[PDB]
């Protein structure tokens, strides 16, 4: 409320948006001997340690981490809570995988007491590898999204979550009806939306599993609340897109059906986006629609290789998502190496800074939070991770022999996983410790 | 005489090598409560524990790794030994790489202080992964080489390894000659092959770094020793093959200027072959060589995706190998969870039964070891890892979840690292205990 608390150690963060990542270079800064000051939650004071020590009075100890690398909480735009335990072996492509794997997985989290526990596993999760603020796909069922809000409300996060809506061409267990979805969801809006740091999405799962009047009540929702989120799949599969022009032959493609149903705008969020024409394309950039990049599940599923260069291009926010159930890590160090390697095989180059912003400040922006979230500015809430470079043997050979930002940044993405995460703070507050 | 030792738990492994993967889950043997008996390093007995329990003297304690999974020792058939604490820039490919960063890394080298303690880095880092054979790029200066031999036998080690041979195209720091490559390698072969488990690679880079007289030369080596192995690079990338075409412009193509020079053949190993016409796949089969793949370093490099599906079509043998310098880790799991996501976006479905096959008895039987190692026939070499499938809380909730075998080992394959590997036991005895 009104206590200050000072953390000093190496700092890395990206101080404002950009449109190229040609500008990151010039908004990039690292700080080897810096000093963050936090209070109420929030970055009080942000810079050099010898610009800023003498703020701090005699009767506080600062949280030394030198040696280390701190930086703003990792940002993931696109994962399901409900499918943490999910494996899927038979290298199924992405409606058998629905069929197969997804649903029965989904299946136990209408128990409460299971919604329960994995709501707290999946909140540890995040945290253990550092993410501090996720976009998130609930349940079907309202109570499990309860649950998982609750852990999330703990800690005071900043999670962006929903009620997943469904009512067609799935099994009984995991359908819910127009009317129902809208109360529902209703509900849980007035419980949880602006509860604390807490957000709701509007979460149709996609096209193929709504009927034209849940996606009327999802486009009321958005009408009568205009300032909570929309969160959908678009354009993962062809055989998916082939499904959705036979279920709605009468729209101009995939992103039409949610475009008509006023759907698109600031503050939607479509995953995956991997086979996009160009109506949909600028369709996404005059709306100020933004993509979800999950470069991991896109290779296990063999959906295919998201074209960043053209949504850099076409002036689309783009952010970064694990999609955890078809994607099989939490980690957003690993999932911007699985993005490296995808567009490696397009002949894009990602740079260390590109893939670093975009863990960040992107993906804070792809959510519409760069004002609350992403980096170390005065004001911005206080999220933030301390890593470890030198946690495993071939990671610290290879850290000891980098001398430059770009290499240190460049072992973290190649060779971190889990253990490189030593610290995560939420709210300013240290909320997880690898010990 | 001699003693014996016994080791109780989980037991898998494949008893026989196939020619099409759909029979890999015929030969495949799975023992839940077994027994595996040592002696002078071999496999003295293994099977139920209740069928051979009695043999245990009553001098010896067994070793109980009970919950744990005991799979033979993991085959890396193409590893660059001095290129650990490589870091490379982002984006670079094939040739640029090699002139950037491969070659002032392994300039390092030269120090034989140096050499050793990477030397004795290397083993480490096999050995905590699994590891127990590999297939071993060396230095162009024999030194090096030594010093690797002396590592790898002083825990008595079956290790395949080589010099270098590479006298053109290259920064002079790094360049043999015709006459001392050949002179340095009868050297190295009359010292280390066939020293206990140690065994000789005859090993030039590739083509465009060695002339037509180093080739020559290399050919003389095979015919004098033909019971050492041949180890290069072949078709990793389009502007190499292009190289290749002009350097030796009156071959019939890349692999066709091995073949010319007798180094094809039996125990001639080949890494990557991304880039192969239908006469060179025709001819590695008749010829009856192998192929390493290596997914990971194919991924980082923009390479391209090996066809895995044409060689098994083909009948070629084909190994795992990580490319370690190019590739960023020396786990056999996760090379297989990179080749997994090449296959899918091949269309090809790797299955957990074809990838613990490849990792195991099928990458001996490529080097042509499987009737040394690769399982738990009575007579083989006991080099075999303790696993733990569940070292990590989503790991653990993965494999509870998982009913069939097939689940647990793709599970253990998608989210396995270092920290899966418990124990590794070579020649017999326990050469690494995690700590
Ligand atoms: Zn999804
Ligand atoms: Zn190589």
């Amino acid at each position: 409320e009104h206590t200050l608390k000072a953390v000093r150690g190496s700092f890395i963060d990206v101080t404002r948006t950009i449109d190229n990542p040609e500008e990151i270079a010039s908004a990039l800064r690292f700080i080897e001997d810096g000093l963050l000051l936090i209070k109420q939650g929030k970055v009080e004071w942000f810079g050099e340690w010898e610009n800023g020590k003498h703020q701090i009075p005699d009767t506080i100890r600062v949280r030394d981490y030198r040696g280390k690398l701190i930086v703003p909480g990792f940002v993931d735009t696109h994962i399901h809570y409900p499918q943490s335990e999910m494996v899927g072996a038979y290298g199924e492509q992405l409606l058998e995988w629905l069929n197969k794997h997804t649903f029965p997985t989904e299946r136990r989290y209408e128990d409460l007491e299971y919604a329960r526990e994995m709501s707290a596993f999946f909140i540890k999760q995040l945290l253990r590898n550092g993410t501090t603020t996720a976009l998130v796909f609930g349940t079907v069922h309202p109570q499990s999204v309860d649950a998982l809000f609750e852990a999330a409300s703990h800690i005071n996060m900043r999670m962006i979550a929903g009620k997943v809506m469904m009512d067609r061409n799935a099994p009984d267990y995991l359908l819910d009806t127009a009317e129902s979805s809208y109360h529902q969801s209703k509900e849980l809006i007035e419980r949880w939306h602006k509860n604390g740091r807490l957000l709701y999405a509007i979460t149709p799962r996609f096209a193929p599993t709504s009927s034209p009047e849940q996606m009327a009540m999802a486009q009321r929702l958005k009408e009568e609340y205009p300032d909570t989120w929309v969160h959908t799949h678009l354009c993962e599969n062809k055989d998916e897109i082939a499904w959705v022009k036979s279920l709605y032959p009468d729209h101009d493609g995939y992103l039409d059906v949610y475009h008509q149903y006023g759907l698109t705008g600031k503050n939607c969020v479509f995953a995956h986006c991997v086979h996009l024409e160009e109506k949909e394309w600028d369709r996404l950039s005059e709306t100020k629609s933004s993509i979800a990049f999950c470069p991991t599940s896109n290779l296990y599923l063999g959906s295919g290789l998201f074209n960043l260069k053209k949504a850099w291009q076409k002036k689309v926010k783009v952010g970064m998502g694990t999609d955890i159930g078809a994607g099989t890590t939490f980690n957003m160090l690993q999932t911007l190496n699985e993005a490296y390697k995808v567009l490696q095989l397009q002949g894009y180059r990602l740079s260390a800074y590109e893939a670093f912003y975009l863990a960040t400040l992107g993906g804070a922006k792809s959510l519409g939070l760069d004002d609350l979230i992403g980096n170390f500015l005065p004001g911005k809430e206080a999220d933030f991770v301390v890593m470890e470079p030198t946690a495993t043997p071939l990671q610290q050979l290879r850290y000891d022999n980098s001398v430059s930002l770009v290499d240190k940044l460049f072992v973290m993405m190649t060779l971190g996983d889990d253990r490189s995460i030593y610290r995560t703070y939420v709210d300013g507050r240290l909320v997880y410790e690898r010990n």
